């Protein structure tokens, strides 16, 4: 049980690193026009509970990677998201408490994969 809710959070991680990964190779000027829209952090993160903060933020998050023509990534933006919204759901097991500042798509990406990455170590 925790050994499955550990793979999870590796999977959900593999996730959010392959969006970042095709984000950190947007050499289109275009880059300008994606890390405009803002996306909403979660005023606290330190538990699985906290993933909500997430899921609501992956309608806007979706939308975004639309926007950069397919040409440029190795995956499908709604396909990619689903499969997100699929773990989360099954990690989360509440109301969401958000940050008074908001983050592009870079820092969001990286405030989650940190997350990840931080139950990940605790379940070690």
């Amino acid at each position: 049980s925790t050994k499955k809710t550990q793979l999870q959070l590796e999977h959900l991680l593999l996730d959010l690193q392959m969006i970042l990964n095709g984000i950190n190779n947007y050499k289109n000027p275009k880059l300008t026009r994606m890390l405009t829209f803002k996306f909403y952090m979660p005023k606290k993160a330190t538990e699985l509970k906290h993933l909500q903060c997430l899921e609501e933020e992956l309608k806007p998050l979706e939308e975004v990677l639309n926007l950069a023509h397919s040409k440029n990534f190795h995956f499908d933006p709604r396909d990619v998201v689903s499969n997100i919204n699929v773990f989360v759901l099954e990690l989360k097991g509440f109301m969401c408490e958000y940050a008074d500042e908001t983050a592009t798509i870079v820092e969001f990406l990286n405030r989650w994969i940190t997350f990840c990455q931080s139950i990940i170590s605790t379940l070690t």
